[PDB]
C-alpha cells in the first residue's frame, strides 16, 4: 500500500517530444503535449510481461500545455505508452477514453503493429449508437508500446557528404519500395531480404550505380498500420500510406528487430546509400492517419487531444472533415500540430540523414477549414527554417478534396509531381492528337504550368509511371484495369488509365504484339529521358516490372508487387536499354537546363536556341502551333543555351534532332538544313543504313510509332 | 521589430521602402498610399509577409547563435501579432517562433500591449512569453501615494499576479515585477514631482505621460527641507522593499540604485546629455542607499520563498497545521471575504516558508524561512497586533536607529508603526 | 512475492529524503516552527519522558517531521519531506496505540493479510490494535 508518490521522480522540461533518454542523469524524460485532457499516466511495461504495466506513473506536472516527468534509472530499449483521461462528449469532440492505452506521438520507435480487437474503439463496436458509446474495455494488451531509443550513431564518411550532393539540375530519381525491391532477391541472404539493410547492400548499391540513377525515393517508412478491413480479409497493407507515428521508421522493415533496432538498420542503410553518393528521399504521409474517421480506431491521437490533430466539422465536431479519402485529415491549422510536423521533418534531417520528402497528397496540408491557402501558417514556417531550407521538397500537388488541383501553386525551393505531363504524354503515344502546344510544353519543361511562379524545369517532376497506377510494362499491356486481387470487386484504382494494350490484353503470344509493347516502352524512356525537367523511373520498370493489371496494388504484400529479378532475353535486353538512354540523360547538359528555352536567338548567334518543325523541314507558324499532331519535331542548339553553371561559365552542348512520331501510320520526314548522324531509336529492328545519316534536307519514311534522335555532324 | 525609422510616408527612403515597399509595411488597404500606424511612429512592420516573418526570426536567430545573446525584450510586442486590424496571438508569427528548435530554448519578454485600439494585450501572449506587469506597476505607485486600494488588488499583485497570469496556464516568474522603468520617472524623480517636465524635449510639455501615480513628498523639485528628503528615502526604500518580496521575477531600473534622477523628465528618449547620464558621484545618502539596494536583492537571491515556479494557494498542504499564506488586519484575526474586497492602506501578510508546493529540477522540496511583512500606507500610523509566534526584525524602511520594542515581538504583542512604513519579520519561535 | 515488496521499499527510501540526511535529528523545533522535527512516543499518545526513555522496551513509535528538517542540499536549499509515523512493534502479544493528533494515512505494514478498512486511515487521537510482531508507516494527510 504506497502512493504514486513514493517513487523517485523529478519534475521534467518538455525540451524533447517524446523520449529521451539523458545519459547525465541516467533516467528517462518523458513529455506528451494535450491541452483538454485532464490526467496523464506513463505506463512502463517490462519486456517480458507485455499486457499489464509494469508500473503505472501519474504525469502530475505541467507546464503550459504539455506534461512531463523525469523517471529514474529508466534506459534505452525501455517500453512504454500512455493513457489519457478526460472528458467524453463525441457530440462535441472531447473522446476521451483511459481505458485505452495510447503510443507517444513522438516515440522514435514502435514496438509492434496491432492486435485487431473490438476493444481498441473507445466506442462499443456493437451498439446502434455506433460512435457515441463509451466502450469502458481495457485495450492494453493489443496497442504496441513505444521504444526508449539511443540516438547516437556514428556516420563514417558521411559528415562531408553534406553541401553540393546532387543539384536538382542532374537528379534522376527511382522510385523503390523497399521490401519489394530485396524480397525475392536470393542474391543476398535471406531475412535482410526486403528490409532497409538488404536495400543498401553491397549487391544493391552496385546495382543502383550501375543504372545510374542519383537519388532513390523510398516508399512510406513512417511506422503504419494495417487497417482492420484488409486484415479482416487476409490483407496487410503493401504501400504504408496508412502512418500512426511520424518518427519511427517501420518494424517491418528491420532486419535487426524492433526494439530500437530499425532506427539503427535505417541509419546504418543511408549510411552506406551516402558512402556511393546516392541521395535518398523518403515519401511522407502527413495529411492523414491510420486511426481513420469515427468508428475507426482510438490508437493515441484520439486519445491524447482529438479536438486537436485532427479537422472536424466545425458545426458538429463529431465526424470528421476528409480531404484525403481515408476518413480523416490532420489539422495543421494547430500550433502544436505544425511544431510536430516540422519537428518530424527536421527529425528525419538531422537524426536520419535523408535529404528530402515527396508529400503524399500535399495539398491536404495547405486546407485550413474548408480552404486551400498555400500561404497557410505551416507553409511558411517551413520556408523559412535553417535545416529544412536546404533539403529538396516534392509534392504531390494535389488532395482528393473539392478545389484541391494546386499544380504550380505550391512555393519556391519546392518540385512537384509534373501530372499533366504524364497523363498528355500516355495520351499522345496512345494515339491521341492533342494540340502541338500541349506535347512541346511538356517537353520543355512545362513552362505553362510553372513559369507564372517564377520556378524552373527543375519544379516539374516527369514521369511516365508511379506506385500510383499502371507499370510502364502494364501501360502497355491492359486497357483496363484489373485489380480484382484487392478484394474490393474492382470498385477501387482510378478508371481513366490513358492506356492501350498494343493489341491484346495480358501477356500474349503474338509477337507482333509483344515487339509493339517493346516499342512503346522505348519510346516512353526516350521521351522522358529527353524533356527538360527532373525525371522520375518508377522502381522495376527497367526490368519490365508487372503488377498483372493492378493499378492500385496498395494491398498485395506478394509476388504481384516483389521485384522479380531474372530475366529472360526480352527484359534484360530493355534494361540495358534503360541503361544507356540514363546515361545519354546525364552526359548532355542540354537537358539538365536551369533556364528554359525561349524562342530567339542568343549571343549574337545565327542560329534558334530551339525550333519547332512539322513533317516538311519547315518551321511551325502560329496556327499549326495550336493544330493537334500525331508528330512533333524541333531542333535543339545547344551552342546557344542561356545556360550558366555556378562559376559564372555558359554551357555548350551538341545540336540535337528529336523526331516523335505517335503516329500510327508512317511518315516521310524532311530533315532541316545540315548532315545528321543518328543517336538511337524505339526501333528494335536492324537499323537501316539509309537512316544513318541524313544529309542535305533529304527526306526519309519513319515508321509508325518509333522515337529518334539525331545529332548534327556537318553543317 | 513592430516599426522602423523610415516613419509613415513623408518619411525617409533609406531601405525598405526603395526595397519593396508593399512587402515590408502594413498600408492601409483601401488607399495603400498610407501606412497603417500601430505604433505611434509613422508606420507598422508588415508581419503577415512570409520575408518579413522569416526577416524577424533570421535576425532573432542571428542575434542567439552568432551574437549569443539569451533573451529579447519585445518593444510593443501586441504590434506584432496585427494582422490587418486585429490583434489575434495565433499568428503565423508567433507560432513559428514557438516552434523554432532554438529560439524555443531563449527568454522572450513582451512590453503586452501597442498604441493601438484594442492593444491591452497583457496576459494573452502565449506561454514561455513573459510580460512586463503593468498593473504591478501602476498600483503599487498609487499604494504608497496614499490611495486606498481593494485588499485584494494589492495583495494579487504580491503573490505574482495570479488573477492575470493563471487563465493561460503561466507561472509566478511569467511575472515581471517593476516600479520604474525607461518609461515615465526614475524612482528618485517618483517621489521628487507630481507633473512632468519635458520642456527640455522642445516639445511644448506635450509628451510623455501625465498620470503618472506621482507624489512629492511635499515638494516639487530639489529640495533642503529635511522632512522631503527623508519622507523620499523612507518613500524609496519602501518601494525597494515592496518589488523585491513580491512573487515573480523584479526588474530593476538602471542607475536607480544610485538614486539616479532625471531633473522631473518622464520621458528622455531625446536627451542624450547630463540628464540620462549615470551620476556615478556619490554622497553619504547616496550610498547608503545603494548598500540598501544590495542587501535588498542579496535577501531576495537567498530566498526561495520568493523565487517561487507555482503559485501560493491558500491551503495547508503535506498535512501541515499552517496553510502557505495567511492574511491578517490591523488586528491578528483573520481576513475576510468582506475585509478582502474593501479598500486598504495596510496589508498584513505571512509566508509559511516550510509548506510550500515548490520543487527543484530534482524533485526535492525546498522550504523557506517563515516570513511576516507589513506594508502600511496610511500616512497617519496603525498599531498592528501580531500573530502567535516570536517574531524578529530583519529590515525595514525606518532611516531612524531601530529602537528594541521594535526588533523583536512576542506574543500577539501590539506596536507602534508609523505612517508609510513597510516592514520585514522572520518567525523565531511558535 | 518478497522480492516485489523490498522492490517498492527501496523506491521508498530513494524518494523520501527525509531518511537520507546528511545531518542527525536533535530533539527540538527549528526554524521557528511549532513542530519538533522528531519525536518519540509511547503505546498512549505521549512523549517519552526521560526514565520511560532509558526504560527497555518491545515498542518503539516515532513522529519524523519532514517540514522542519536542518537538511541542506550542496545547492544552499533546505529539503523538506513528509511528516511520517513509524511503529515497530515487536512484543509478541497485541497492543492498541493512541496515535496523536492528525489523520493519518497508513503506508506499508508487515501484514501479509488484507489490510483492514479501520487501518487504512487514523483520525483525531483514535487508537487501533496492532497484531504482534508488526511494523507500519504512516503519513499525515491533514493537521
Amino acid at each position: 500500500f504506497f502512493r504514486t508518490r513514493d517513487r523517485p521522480l523529478r519534475p521534467g522540461d518538455p525540451y524533447p517530444l517524446g523520449s529521451n533518454w539523458i545519459e547525465d542523469d541516467d533516467g528517462v524524460n518523458f513529455s506528451l503535449f494535450s491541452e483538454n485532457a485532464e490526467k496523464v499516466e506513463l505506463l512502463l511495461y517490462s519486456l517480458t510481461n507485455q499486457k499489464y504495466p509494469k508500473e503505472i506513473i501519474e504525469v502530475k506536472n505541467k507546464t503550459g500545455d504539455i506534461w512531463h516527468v523525469f523517471v529514474p534509472g529508466l534506459r534505452p530499449g525501455q517500453l512504454y505508452a500512455y493513457r489519457v483521461y478526460g472528458p467524453y462528449k463525441p457530440e462535441l469532440g472531447l473522446r476521451f477514453n483511459p481505458n485505452k492505452v495510447l503510443i507517444d506521438p513522438y516515440a522514435k520507435a514502435i514496438n509492434g503493429s496491432v492486435i485487431w480487437n473490438d476493444a481498441v474503439f473507445g466506442y462499443k463496436i456493437g451498439d446502434q449508437n455506433q460512435d457515441l458509446t463509451y466502450d469502458e474495455r481495457d485495450s492494453g494488451e493489443y496497442v504496441p508500446k513505444s521504444v526508449v531509443i539511443n540516438p547516437y550513431f556514428e556516420w563514417d564518411d558521411e559528415d562531408f557528404i553534406k553541401g553540393k550532393k546532387v543539384p536538382l539540375k542532374d537528379t534522376v530519381i527511382y522510385e523503390v519500395h523497399v521490401k519489394g525491391f530485396t524480397k525475392l532477391r536470393l542474391d543476398l541472404p535471406e531475412n535482410i531480404r526486403g528490409t532497409y539493410e538488404g536495400l543498401a547492400s553491397e549487391q544493391m548499391i552496385s546495382y543502383l550505380k550501375d543504372l545510374g540513377i542519383t537519388t532513390v525515393e523510398l516508399m512510406p517508412v513512417f511506422h503504419f498500420i494495417d487497417q482492420r478491413f484488409l486484415t479482416d480479409k487476409g490483407l496487410t497493407n503493401y504501400w504504408g500510406y496508412d502512418p500512426i507515428n511520424f518518427f519511427s521508421p517501420e518494424c517491418r522493415y528491420s532486419s535487426t528487430g524492433c526494439l530500437g533496432g530499425q532506427v539503427l538498420s535505417f541509419k546504418k542503410m543511408v549510411n552506406e546509400l551516402h558512402n556511393a553518393g546516392i541521395e535518398v528521399i523518403i515519401d511522407v504521409v502527413y495529411n492523414h492517419t491510420a486511426e481513420g474517421n469515427h468508428l475507426g480506431p482510438t490508437l493515441s491521437f484520439r486519445g491524447i487531444d482529438n479536438t486537436a490533430y485532427y479537422m472536424l466539422q466545425p458545426d458538429n465536431k463529431r465526424y470528421y472533415l476528409d480531404f484525403t479519402g481515408t476518413g480523416n485529415t490532420l489539422n495543421l491549422s494547430h500550433p502544436r500540430v505544425i511544431q510536430m510536423v516540422l519537428d518530424s521533418l527536421r527529425y528525419w534531417v538531422t537524426e536520419m540523414h535523408v535529404d528530402g520528402f515527396r508529400f503524399d497528397l500535399a495539398a491536404a496540408l495547405a486546407r485550413e477549414l474548408y480552404s486551400v491557402n498555400m500561404l497557410n501558417t505551416f507553409f511558411i514556417a517551413l520556408q523559412q527554417d535553417p535545416i529544412l531550407s536546404q533539403v529538396k521538397l516534392i509534392a504531390e500537388p494535389w488532395d482528393v478534396g473539392q478545389g484541391g488541383y494546386q499544380v504550380g501553386n505550391f512555393p519556391y525551393q519546392w518540385a512537384e509531381w509534373n501530372g499533366k505531363y504524364r497523363d498528355s504524354i500516355r495520351r499522345f503515344w496512345r494515339g491521341e492528337a492533342l494540340p502541338y502546344s500541349e506535347i512541346a510544353n511538356r517537353l520543355l519543361g512545362s513552362p505553362d504550368i510553372y513559369l507564372g511562379n517564377n520556378k524552373t524545369p527543375f519544379a516539374s517532376i516527369n514521369y511516365v509511371t508511379s506506385h500510383d497506377g499502371f507499370t510502364l510494362e502494364d501501360l502497355v499491356s491492359y486497357n483496363q484495369k484489373h485489380n480484382e486481387a484487392n478484394g474490393f470487386n474492382n470498385q477501387d484504382g482510378m478508371n481513366e488509365n490513358y492506356s492501350w494494350n498494343c493489341g491484346a490484353e495480358g501477356p500474349t503470344n503474338d509477337q507482333n504484339v509483344v515487339i509493339c509493347r517493346e516499342k512503346q516502352k522505348r519510346n516512353f524512356m526516350i521521351t522522358l529521358l529527353v524533356s527538360q525537367g527532373t525525371p522520375m523511373i518508377l522502381g522495376g520498370d527497367e526490368l519490365s516490372r508487372t503488377q498483372r493489371g493492378n493499378n492500385n496494388a496498395f494491398c498485395q504484400d506478394n509476388e504481384i508487387t516483389w521485384f522479380d529479378w531474372n530475366l529472360d532475353e526480352r527484359k534484360s535486353k530493355f534494361l540495358e536499354f534503360v541503361k544507356k538512354m540514363i546515361q545519354f540523360y546525364r552526359a548532355h547538359p542540354a537537358f539538365r537546363r536551369e533556364r528554359y528555352f525561349q524562342g530567339k536567338k542568343l549571343f549574337g548567334m545565327p542560329l534558334k536556341d530551339v525550333t519547332f518543325y512539322t513533317l516538311e523541314g519547315r518551321e511551325v507558324d502560329e496556327k499549326t502551333w495550336s493544330s493537334p499532331t500525331q508528330l512533333v519535331i524541333f531542333v535543339l542548339e545547344g551552342s546557344v543555351m542561356d545556360e550558366i553553371n555556378m562559376y559564372g561559365e555558359r554551357i555548350a552542348d551538341d545540336s540535337f534532332l528529336i523526331i516523335l512520331n505517335a503516329n500510327p501510320n508512317n511518315v516521310k520526314v524532311k530533315f532541316p538544313k545540315g548532315k545528321w548522324e543518328l543517336v538511337i531509336s524505339s526501333y528494335l529492328r536492324e537499323i537501316k543504313p539509309e537512316e544513318r545519316i541524313i544529309e542535305g534536307e533529304k527526306e526519309l519514311e519513319i515508321e509508325g510509332r518509333t522515337a529518334l534522335v539525331y545529332r548534327r555532324i556537318e553543317l
